[PDB]
């Protein structure tokens, strides 16, 4: 099983992006993925989490109303849709999936992951 990310790159401030998470399979299509992001000289902190049963979602104060999940059941793919992005939205967006799901509380801890992509890095500049 393997997690592979894509779309990050360079992006102006004020614009959005959508980063994929692709896992192996059919792959934590019931449980819980979330989405990471380690700004330079700093720990993972989470961005958003989704129960895929269910379809609950999750996110850090800083993205509320502007970073959302969506889900591809035949491409076993979920999507995190990032807009009005920031300059200090800068960071490496690594997709984690576990077994189980998350809960409003669960879903922030990065050690309740374990399973990672590579990361893509985001670049957001004018």
């Amino acid at each position: 099983v393997q997690l592979v990310e894509s779309g990050g790159g360079l992006v102006q401030a004020g614009g959005s992006l959508r980063l994929s998470c692709a896992a192996s399979g059919r792959s934590f299509s019931r449980d819980a993925m979330g989405w990471f992001r380690q700004a330079p000289g700093k720990e993972r902190d989470v961005v958003a989490a989704i129960n895929l049963n269910g379809g609950r979602t999750y996110s850090a104060d800083s993205v509320k109303g502007r970073f959302t999940i969506s889900r591809d059941n035949d491409k076993n793919t979920v999507y995190l849709q990032m807009s009005n992005l920031k300059p200090e939205d800068t960071a490496v967006y690594y997709c984690a999936a576990r077994e189980g799901d998350v809960g409003l509380v669960s879903y922030k801890r990065s050690s309740n992951y374990p399973y990672w992509g590579q990361g893509t890095q985001v670049t957001v500049s004018s």
